[PDB]
């Protein structure tokens, strides 16, 4: 086919740019730090359970919230036996609080008769609950968002929301249940790619990967948004052999579309690269969080990655990050490895966009240890703080299923600078395992 030109009025990982990092990523203002093995705990309140991908309650700017004088973080936890076994579980503890040992565990979000309660057609198909965010309303109440995965319908994934009902004491937290449960978003096959999409491919044979998942909420002049993981639709620069031959996936110059969109083509990537087309898509809510609007992607991913996950955005300083979350063995891209994980970042002087890489390049983390690490750390997110330049970085430790002795646990958090756009780890900032906040 014929070379063209098309951003579709959005932002994009260029080829360029992510072809710039690893060399950079050398530098240790780039790198999670080195944690020592022999302080790492499993969440004693979660009782032989794996423990991975967690959120803070969040107020509607991401600053951490006080739940009646808690802290409360959700976590996907299931059997390290079963894969398949992913439900919500809410940690939480006392304000102050700081050791591993201060978080209790209430236990699993949902019944799984809530499903069916719901009276909602894609949810009573649920076998999966993964990952999302959590606000508190200016009412007090915890506002869910997760994604809803059916298994039964070939990886459908679909953006959903829940109050979750708490009762507070001195003592204790208790989930009593939830209400106003519903789907918001399942793709619209135009912006988003939608479960069907998927299967007109020969959905998992086909090599796609279809994701609508990792919600996000945040606000901004009153109006409500969720920021998510998925992959662009047909409209905004779909998967497919053309997709190739668009410049503004490569970026740089047309001496650089040639020479790397040839060796992209007589590469054993060029499948995986006509495949990818990877987002962070973005929706306003209404006042009853259900979906008013479906807004153009803030960044895509084509040729590099089908799979840019834990979407996160907020405002610092007076400017936007744009973070997600990326596995090098799902890009394209010579000289990142399998090995290779990344916290992937993103500014601009609005939350709509346009948005353009921090650090140059887009690099903000790397972790590059052995799955077999005990220290391994995957699904790093950045909260944001009340005030200041550092936010906080979480993320689980111990890959899932690994070890009968050592679950996925919190990982020792840690602090990340934040001036402009660029970003470096501070040095020797490491936390507590699990720790939400600098101010104690
Ligand atoms: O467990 C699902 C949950 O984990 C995340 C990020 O850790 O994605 C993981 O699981 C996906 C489905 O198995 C994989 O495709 C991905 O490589 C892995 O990181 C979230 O995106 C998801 O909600
Ligand atoms: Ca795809």
């Amino acid at each position: 086919q014929k070379p063209y030109k098309e951003t579709y009025g959005i932002s994009h990982i260029t080829r360029h740019d992510m072809l710039q990092i690893p060399e950079q990523q050398k530098n240790e203002k780039y790198q999670v730090p080195e944690f020592d093995s022999s302080t790492i705990k499993n969440i004693s309140s979660a009782k032989g359970l794996d423990v991975w991908d967690s959120w803070p309650l969040q107020n509607a700017d991401g600053t951490v919230a006080n739940y009646h004088g808690y802290h409360i973080v959700f976590a996907l936890a299931g059997d390290p036996k079963n894969a398949d076994d992913t439900s919500i579980y809410m940690f939480y503890q006392k304000v102050g609080e700081t050791s591993i040992d201060s978080w209790k565990n209430a236990g699993r979000v949902f019944k799984d008769s809530d499903k069916f309660d719901a009276n909602d057609s894609i949810l009573k198909d649920q076998t999966q609950e993964w990952s999302g965010s959590a606000t508190f309303t200016s009412d007090g109440k915890i506002r869910l968002f997760y994604t809803d995965f059916s298994g039964k319908h070939y990886g459908k994934q679909t953006l959903t929301t829940a109050q979750v009902n708490v009762s507070a004491s001195d003592s204790s937290l208790n989930i009593n249940g939830v209400e106003d449960y519903k789907s918001i978003f399942d793709g619209d096959g135009k912006t988003y790619q939608n479960v069907q999409q998927f299967i007109d491919e020969g959905n998992y044979s086909s090599g796609d990967n279809h994701t609508l998942r990792d919600p996000h909420y945040v606000e901004d002049k009153g109006h409500k948004y969720l920021v998510f993981e998925a992959n662009t639709g047909t409209e905004d620069g779909y998967q497919g052999e053309e997709s190739l031959f668009n410049k503004a996936y490569y970026g740089k110059s047309t001496s650089f579309f040639r020479q790397e969109s040839q060796k992209l083509l007589q590469s054993d990537k060029k499948r995986t690269a006509e495949l990818a087309n990877g987002a962070l898509g973005m929706i306003e809510l209404n006042d009853d969080y259900t979906l008013k609007k479906v807004m153009k992607p803030l960044i895509a991913s084509n040729t590099v990655t089908d799979e840019i996950a834990r979407a996160n955005v907020f405002k610092m300083n007076g400017k936007w990050y744009l973070f997600t979350d990326s596995r090098g063995s799902k890009m394209t891209i010579d000289g990142i490895t399998s090995n290779d994980i990344y916290m992937l970042g993103y500014v601009s002087n609005s939350l709509t966009g346009p948005y353009k890489p921090l650090n140059k390049t887009g690099l903000v983390l790397k972790m590059d240890l052995d799955p077999n690490d005990v220290t391994f750390t995957y699904s790093h997110f950045a909260v944001p703080q009340a005030k200041g330049n550092n936010v906080v970085i979480t993320s689980y430790m111990t890959n899932r299923g690994f070890y009968a002795d050592k679950q996925s646990t919190f990982a020792p958090s840690f602090l990340l600078n934040i001036k402009g756009k660029k970003t470096s780890v501070v040095k020797d900032s490491i936390l507590e395992q699990g720790q939400l906040t600098v101010n104690k």
